[PDB]
């Protein structure tokens, strides 16, 4: 039926600034927070403040040197760790920003604090749309990302769950996830990214995992120009047929919005209604769910689509027409909910979208029964 | 009147699936016996089947697939663990001694079918060890290994812009509807039971994807259709079909597992109504080739395919079977056609009108 | 096994001859993906080709054309409008950004291969960015504006007394029969459809003059040939050429435009049947270089050019397409080998006959 959901926010995160020129911009989770506020979102949902998960929690999985260093750099004093700035890949695309570790902090505390409420079974859903920092390595940051908030709820919920199934449909590989845990089984990462001198370079689909991991890696390498019916003709499928032979217990799933039609950095075209269809596919399962964001630069239709995506995740109708809300005049000159896709070529034809699934569905027969 | 090609290797009949399994090769030598003894040989050009080859197959199958198909043996199965594991094979598709020739003449008939076709040498050619439209690229699927039905169509490609594959089998035709499914090019149309029964698919929403969106047809059906509820739906979608869709070949795959008393169907028709498609069929004079399928009641496969090549020849036959090496198999009554049973008929005249409906609607949205 | 090196400049799919230009240097890099995801670059040297200098390129072309190839650009265009129409430049032969560049990466590997082959550091030398063989001493022509074959040949030469050139583009390799029309020192053998097609030689008669009278060999072919028409005069001409000849080195342009669906050619080879032809030159254990030319259909002309490269390492590799940069392009099959189409052979039986008895008359007079 409809489920519990909880819901992580703080009011602090959208102050966090990149620098000048940088795509990345925390202000995102602040326009979604005022839309769906100003939807009347949160009669319906519990609201929760993330604390600020602690170096012992991010040591979970990351280096003790690394989240040092991550706590110790500041723009003040730069200067002096030119070496482990180099070392750790901060000071271009990671930048340094006042604050960097305070915004670790928070986006991983409300994926972590979810992950707890899930193994209490004290909701059905938890969301964190600051979360979805999915390229974070070990011991190094990368793609705009510092600390993997994901891996450390998913450690999180191996707690209570034997099996846990990641999907990841942000328009970028996954790897950060994948690599975390690709020789085991007990968590099947499932990315759909665009493939081919992209960022970040893997994600072939030929990438299986390894060891007691071969086979729970799963790759879906898509071109420019998807839209929601390439989208959705394969993602329903796959998804299904992962649940059926991994029967997960618990599932993640990264909601980066760099996938829809018209991102300032992302090369595909899907809408709103394309991207919240996955959602809606994963909520039929009726398992536990974390919901998290992700990536997202035409900061517009990041708030619309994290927007829709709650409401789905409520099994709330909201209409098209937006209310009014502090951000307003970012919304124009249509100042509707959903938007229309471009008319970019789409370079998946349904001939490479269905081989690319009978190719999958091979490798997902090896699962065991 | 129309010339008719048909193909055979007299040793097909000596292939085994091992002991219990409902899938009898030995159907297709009863079937050939029978209609040798009512004289229709004297009026077809009956021809032996080259065997295809793993090259032929790999036009559709993936190179794993078919090498792995022509490696395995019932001795050396401990070695290939994986691989079955990875292609289905040995537990409902079983490991038998001389599989992979049994694939290469199943499909060899279909294949110089089609290809008869192509060269305008013949206006019908039948092959009944065909119509093994479960296999997949890469998997066994349901007794089928190799997709002798879809090769075939590949071929026929070469030829006709359009070819239409219709499917009276009582299971929905996978393999070829996937094979298809994103082309306008073939279109597919399958008559089915369906709801908890293998092979699960071929819902009535299946319509295809992509360029091959309207171009595949499913009609589900319940238990117990008889030949009075399926012939008032098939005549009227394959009128319509022919007429939006205008094809320039036609397969048709006659699967004998839709017929009254089969081990496996449950379906109520009789070799009469199930041979009506093939009358209907033939009344659009297009080149086709005519397949067969399931069937599993072997004594009603041999009549009932018996009975349709007399159709496809536009000879009547007496109901009286003649004397053949299989005789005593068709007692106690000894005549060709069957009766009905009492099955209740599950399908509702709201339900029959409702699927036909939406299919009439999808048709529609073809240019 | 015998050794293979292969040229290959990362940059060469980025030259662009411009909107609506059926050339396309993309397809090279189409090509070279494929084989690194069969696995092929194991099994052999893969090189970087250098820019081929203009001191180079005028061993055949004349100082006034190589000098104005390396001035000319889409911004100086208006001030070399003369120059344009003497070098025959600005049409066909557009001039595009890089032009003298992508020259000198073609060039460089069909040299650098011959310098290889001479040195006997390899068997065989593979260049698909060449087989540009329509260019002529002085002019650009049928998109080629460096004549790499003939620089290539001129290069064998300081090596090899007598050297054969195999052309099966499906057009006259007129710019090497050319410069090479009055020699004995290379025999020149081309298959082509001749009539009303481009670029309008290759007449059976034209047959090479002064000491070179005997030593240019001509097929010319009709629409539609396919496999068995064309590999049943390749490997007897082929045969009676080396008894006579007995060159000591070859060189094989292997033009992709003479495959079954072309943009702009009308044969109908497969990938097999074009391949066949260099398994045939192989047997002669000759130093081998061999060189692209057309092909217009680029998911064809990476086929056939990875099937060939296979063959030249003698490796099988499968129909099933691994996956790759340009997987989508493959569709919708995603198979290496491609069928024939229905168009019809216009090349007759006794037509083939009669024109393999014309050339093997003319091979008869060889010393
Ligand atoms: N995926 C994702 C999820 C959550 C938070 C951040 C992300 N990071 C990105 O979206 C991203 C976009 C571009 C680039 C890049 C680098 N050089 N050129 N492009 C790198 C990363
Ligand atoms: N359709 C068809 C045509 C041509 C050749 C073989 C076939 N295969 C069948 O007839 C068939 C019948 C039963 C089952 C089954 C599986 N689990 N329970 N029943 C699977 C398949
Ligand atoms: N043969 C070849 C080899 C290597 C590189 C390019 C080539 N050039 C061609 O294939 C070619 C095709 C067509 C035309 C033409 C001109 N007017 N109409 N058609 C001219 C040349
Ligand atoms: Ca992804
Ligand atoms: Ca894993
Ligand atoms: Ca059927
Ligand atoms: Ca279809
Ligand atoms: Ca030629
Ligand atoms: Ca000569
Ligand atoms: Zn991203
Ligand atoms: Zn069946
Ligand atoms: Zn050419």
């Amino acid at each position: 039926g409809k489920k519990k959901v909880c819901y992580y926010y703080d009011g602090d995160i959208g102050n966090y600034y990149y620098g000048q020129g940088h795509p990345m911009k925390p202000h995102r989770i602040r326009m979604t927070h005022n839309l769906l506020l100003n939807y009347g979102l949160y009669r319906k949902m519990e609201i929760y403040r993330p604390h600020k998960a602690t170096a012992e929690e991010m040591t979970k999985y990351h280096s003790d040197e690394y989240i040092k260093f991550l706590r110790s750099i500041r723009p003040d004093n730069m200067s002096e760790y030119s070496k482990q700035m180099q070392r750790f890949n901060v000071g271009e695309d990671c930048p340094v920003f006042d604050g960097l570790f305070e915004f670790c902090q928070l986006s991983t505390g409300g994926s972590v604090a979810g992950a707890v409420k899930l193994n209490r079974q004290q909701t059905d859903m938890a969301v964190n749309w600051a979360g979805g920092l999915h390229h974070a390595k070990k011991s190094e940051a990368s793609g705009f990302c510092y600390v993997n908030d994901i891996v450390l709820a998913i450690l999180e919920l191996l707690k209570y769950h034997q099996r846990v199934l990641y999907i990841d449909i942000d328009i970028h590989h996954g790897d950060g996830v994948e690599e975390a845990f690709y020789t085991t089984d007990r968590v099947m990462t499932v990315s759909f990214h665009k493939y081919g001198e992209y960022f970040p370079g893997t994600g072939d689909l030929r990438d299986i995992g390894a060891g007691k991991g071969k086979y729970y890696a799963v790759n879906f390498p898509m071109r420019d120009g998807i839209d929601d019916e390439s989208y959705g003709q394969i993602f329903k499928p796959i998804i299904s047929k992962v649940m059926e032979m991994y029967q997960p217990s618990a599932v993640v799933l990264q909601c980066g919005a760099d996938s829809l039609s018209g991102d300032r950095l992302g090369c595909f075209n899907l809408t709103v209604k394309g991207h919240a269809k996955c959602v809606e596919v994963v909520k039929t399962f009726n398992l536990p769910l974390l919901m998290l964001g992700g990536g997202g630069y035409t900061i517009r239709n990041v708030a619309r689509c994290w927007t829709y995506e709650t409401a789905v995740a409520l099994d709330c109708e909201i209409p098209n027409e937006l209310p009014y809300n502090d951000y307003f005049e970012y919304f124009g000159p249509d100042f509707k909910l959903h938007i229309s896709p471009s008319n970019m070529t789409n370079q998946n034809t349904p001939e490479y979208m269905e081989k690319i699934k009978q190719r999958l569905f091979e490798n997902l027969r090896m699962l065991p029964h």
